[PDB]
């Protein structure tokens, strides 16, 4: 197709106009006095939300250049939420602030590459200052507190999360399910988790979390690339008769095979999801057998001469639940015999003794930790179904917050950590004046979150920002109560991972956009 | 269809506006401080790239005359990348410079043909100066250094390439594959490479390299022209069942047969690729049998009275991997018996003794070299899959660079070699004044790459260009560190083949466009 | 008023468009087969003319930038006719040729200043070649021949001019008047000529010659600047009563005095003309008194305390005729007594004896030569009034041609001298390549007159131009008879002064116009 | 002082370390210093040479060494006879900076309506 090509300043304003629509739409929801955004759906009454992520996904613009601007920031800002479970809105507001001031500097005739180098240097410095400011979260008391604060001052949730992490450890796998009554439950079962997400976003059946949940699914384990649907017809038909959903773990599922499975699930003739097998090379083959023993299936390797057409139900493994998101796949309560699993574990602990390399023993130690460790399952209870679903959501949300808090600690929330760190970097310089401006752009952008929160509350951003800079440490402005004090004590905090991730991702896309000289897109019509 | 016909200056300025859009889009990415180009994809977030080739592929213009101008330069500039693995962007920038100053001269009333002949004379001279400036790359130490510089200062890559070239020789065949762990591997297997590319660009399944990669494919050996799919059906259905891809090597595939195999591969009902059989006449028939023995298939020759309908999947040979690009086809790890291959080799060596002509001996000697020589296979290892894929890419890229360096040597990079060579040709003259201008057009165009690189850095092109002309040899301006010195020593270099190819191709299309008086295209509606 | 301001190329193409309208209108008339131009006047039937000067005067354009272009070339091209009595059309066609090729070079990116210096060098060289090519015109035989050729092959005119030049010398003053019968007359009378023209072009009452002709006028001699008309009223009224024209010779006539006299003459209440007194300083005062003695008037000097209000009719001198053009004033047949004039002459010759300086003696000798020498008066006779006026015109025109021929000689006409001189300057070079182009622009422009003449004849310019370059000396193409030969022998010649003046004036403006970067004019409003 | 616009570029080169009370003033300084090259560059541009290259070489030297634009050679500008009265160069700069300063600090303009 014939393309529309824009250059230089003409192109960069277009992108800025686009990011502004995204940012301005999402940033109204920021802080304790955040505003509602109304999202239209033409099947019923419109949605009213204060979720910046929900707003962001809806944003698509007519002007194709403006749209490209919005989609770039969306893409990168969403990676903040993937990592830490929060800070897409923050990342978007930061991105807007860095780009705006960055482009002002470019128009003033400063070198884009130096501006980027200055921004990046300010960020690297700021991240270390966040490390320094961070309060650790180690003991189970602290864990319960962070879980409580994350779950809207609900102490039951803090206790649940603390008890769960006490059983399977800090780096254990924890799941949340629907409860079967009033009482909460906690059980550890045979399970596993590997870092491979869905191969298509159209598999998502729980759009709120952005995840694929399969109840009592069969699991296909193939040691090959599936490109055609021809070879999976006898297996798909055998799964349809049993009327159970199917997970496919293969080397890759692409081309016609992927497309057919995407459409079938959306029509709803068979519910299916596909993920890549974990790892690569020889280690992949080994981990594909680990899940085989766990689920009680057999790997269909074409290497020793097995075909997918001669795969029956008995070859597929099964679990009680599978949960897939953009990055991770969790397998919950496999039907593997304790004999087979404990044998596989003993077999790997044999190989650790015979291992020559340190790299080999740490990789084998990962695999044993998965099989031996299992998975914790929290079943959230409540009086009604409505309360149960609501609490579950808060538990999942607080779980991700607490996990992040354990990794990197907590810092003052309400956009205070960023403004604190920025105030400590006044004397930071670069190689030239252009880089110095790049630094000052970044430092000034780190105030954007606080100011927006304060603006939503109806207070003067400049005055509050001014007072917060006056203090030191985790002293800041509680936007909810309109009082100053220790932010951690007052219970207004963010995981350090959230604030860090939000800043680095924001600076990533901002840096790229500032150093863009050309854009290519399809023609208006 | 009724045509739109433009003439003379009116036509030439349309072309120039087209080449400008292409060149201006691609040339922003040039140099170490090269800018980003954003390429839109209406299925997700847009691509951000500094790859001039990626940008060039996208460029298509609405105005049919402007488009023709862009497509002509794209076509020719891409041939530079095909030959040397670099310098499409350089060729485009050169072309723009030659055409711009060429059309100035045509408007000043100078004969286009003389301008062309002057340009061509300056280029032939410049290529000879590049040979003189070139530092050879012969010993294994040097091969490692060039491989290291090409792979972003990674000594492990230089070492890999050097070891691979030590195994099979400088004229040897070298492949790169995915690794199976942390360790790198180097193995020589039964294989062959011949100079025949894909018969349709629509067969490309790895668009990054611009190549078709078939894993464990069947290979069809036909000694005829396949124009219809009717005769292909019994064979296509027998490979669709085995669920493996298919390479066809015939005298030619065209017409109905080609079109059907294009659309089938795109839809993904069967993955298929097609290439012509190597050579022509009697020697083609012989080389088809060489591939048959290697791959363990049987040639389906209609001359002895075999039909393609009666072909079975026993007749097809198979290999572990096939890699085809625009010019070459590589068959990797054939399943041929060593008894059969060594027998074929002995049979060829017999013919060398019976050969009367020198030409016959040389042709038979390059057949034995293919069978006996085999193919090197570098499996690139890393810790993570992401790191492995990334390193593999750098190895493939460095391999191409090093191959080119071995052929013709290396010269100062950063656009210095061209400006150096141009400075040595101040006294070059032609048959008349018009040719003299043609020379000065070319010499002045050879500065375009350096100036653009310096412009992207934010420095004054004129001043840098001025200083670089002052010195001699491979003294130039390192654009990354902003210091002058020996460019080869500082590690900023290009294969002489790249710079040569870029200039010659650039001057080719420029010369044709300058001497265009008429353009014919379909009318807008 | 607010101004329209144009720059660079935009301004220079406007000027060229304007020069084209002028040149194209005038150049059709060039040569023996020159075309008619029809000039509209809204008081009768339109004029049909082949006089390029008549055409030029009419040309004024609506676009103010185009107009400026035309007016610049007109202004200087007219100076050629002022000097030599021919070659305004030639100067215009040359200017067009130099500007056209000059602006092509400027757009090709060559330095305007160098182009000008190259043009100027080519012209200085060409003028030297014209002097070498020039055939002298000294002896009385040659005078008659040139006069005959100039007067349309009329031998009576040639004799008349020769006899006149024999009487008063080669540097003598010669007038032409209407005859009183059939016979011609030649008389030498008391008169003078000085190099001061009309102070306003609106005094012109003979528009064909572009001259002021007053019959039996009074002459006012004032040794002051006249700015106000109030001091002129008693003198103007006295002149209006006598019903005779008035010539005013003052230090200067400017401001309100000039304006009032311009309007009064155009109304026709008093016919009056004004010129500056000749020379400056002490030399001026002396020469005013020379004119006073000649005309029998009194100098009104405010130095000795005379006022212009107390000036009566007796104070004004008178002559039988005064003829004023753009450069010269001629006083013909003054009413000064022979006693007073011879007395003034004797008085000056006395001062020559007392003179110490050689410069002083030469200046005094000039003044004596004017008074003692007088003025020749040719009365042209014919059978009818119509024939008389017609012949009188040819005599005036041939007189100017012959005067010019005496000064600098004759060269081949028909545009041959220019093309000959250009052919001898092929190896002329400058300080750089830009100057070299400037030279070639000029040399190529020198062909424009010939080619235009040949084009008007309906022959091929390139062929004729080619043949003429083949020969040497004053060999050329007689456009009238379509035969080659010695142009002087065939009687097709131009005064060397004409060709020289035409070229120098053409190159003058062409140079200035090429080196113009900005134009300022009033708004279209 | 040295003419051809080299006196202004010379003194601008000596004032690289000049700073003010804040960053905004520092930019104001660099604006002025960079503006002092405008005359030379324009002279060189009119000659058809590269302003950047000539400006560069002139900064390299010291004193009244500069580029004679007429003869296209470098040397002592006073010796070569290309000079300006110090009063001219001074006056031109001060008056230029006067009106520039006023215009930069203009926030409102009042004039009669177009019609
Ligand atoms: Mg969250
Ligand atoms: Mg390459
Ligand atoms: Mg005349």
């Amino acid at each position: 197709a014939a393309k529309d090509v824009k250059f230089g300043n003409d192109a960069r304003v277009k992108m800025l106009r686009g990011v502004n629509v995204l940012a301005d739409a999402v940033k109204v929801t920021l802080g304790p006095k955040g505003r509602n955004v109304v999202l239209d759906k033409s099947f019923g009454a419109p949605t009213i939300t204060k979720d910046g992520v929900s707003v962001a996904r809806e944003i698509e613009l007519e002007d194709k250049f403006e749209n490209m601007g919005a989609q770039m920031v969306k893409e990168v800002a969403s990676k903040a939420n993937d990592a830490a479970g929060d800070g897409t809105t923050t990342a978007t507001v930061l991105a807007q602030a860095i780009i705006t001031e960055g482009l002002k500097a470019v128009a003033a005739g400063m070198n884009p590459m130096d501006l980027k180098r200055g921004i990046d240097k300010a960020v690297t410095a700021a991240v270390e200052e966040l490390k320094a400011l961070s309060v650790p979260c180690s003991d189970s008391k602290a864990i319960a507190q962070v879980g409580t604060i994350s779950a809207n001052s609900d102490e039951t949730v803090g206790k649940l999360i603390a008890e769960a992490m006490d059983k399977v450890g800090k780096e254990g796998v924890i799941t949340v399910e629907d409860g079967t009554g009033l009482q909460d439950e906690l059980d550890v079962v045979e399970g596993m988790q590997f870092d491979r997400g869905y191969l298509s976003p159209y598999f998502i059946n729980k759009p709120e979390t952005g995840a694929v949940e399969l109840e009592s699914p069969f699991i296909l384990l193939a040691d090959k690339k599936i490109s055609n649907i021809r070879e999976m017809l006898p297996v798909l038909e055998a799964v349809a008769k049993a009327g159970k959903p199917l997970l496919i773990i293969a080397e890759d599922v692409e081309g016609e095979a992927l497309a057919t499975l995407v459409v079938n699930t959306m029509r709803g003739i068979v519910k299916v999801a596909a993920v890549k097998a974990p790892g690569f090379g020889d280690r992949r083959k080994a981990m594909l057998q680990d899940i085989a023993t766990l689920t009680g299936g057999t790997v269909i390797s074409e290497e020793i001469g097995m075909e997918l057409e001669k795969a029956t139900l008995e070859d597929l493994g099964q679990a009680k639940r599978v949960v897939i998101n953009k990055d991770t796949t969790t397998i919950i309560d496999g039907v593997g015999e304790e004999a087979a699993i404990q044998g596989r574990v003993a077999q790997i602990r044999q190989q650790i003794e015979e291992a020559t390399s340190d790299y080999d023993r740490e990789k084998l130690q990962e695999r044993v930790a998965k099989l031996a460790g299992g998975v914790a399952v929290i079943k959230v209870g409540a009086a009604t179904e409505v309360e149960m679903k609501e609490k579950k959501a808060r538990v999942e949300d607080a779980l991700h917050a607490t996990r992040a808090a354990v990794e990197e600690g907590v810092v003052a929330g309400g956009g205070v950590a960023l403004i604190r760190v920025a105030s400590k970097l006044a004397d930071l310089r670069g190689q030239n004046e252009d880089q110095n401006v790049g630094i000052k752009v970044a430092l000034r952008a780190m105030e954007a979150p606080l100011r927006q929160i304060v603006l939503n509350c109806g207070e003067e951003p400049s005055v509050v920002a001014n007072t917060v800079k006056g203090g030191d440490g985790n002293y800041g402005y509680n936007a909810a109560t309109e009082e100053y004090g220790n932010m951690i004590d007052m219970g207004i905090l963010d995981p350090t991972k959230v604030t860090r991730s939000a800043l680095q991702y924001a600076a990533s896309v901002a840096g790229l956009m500032i150093t863009t000289e050309c854009m290519v897109t399809d023609l208006p019509k």
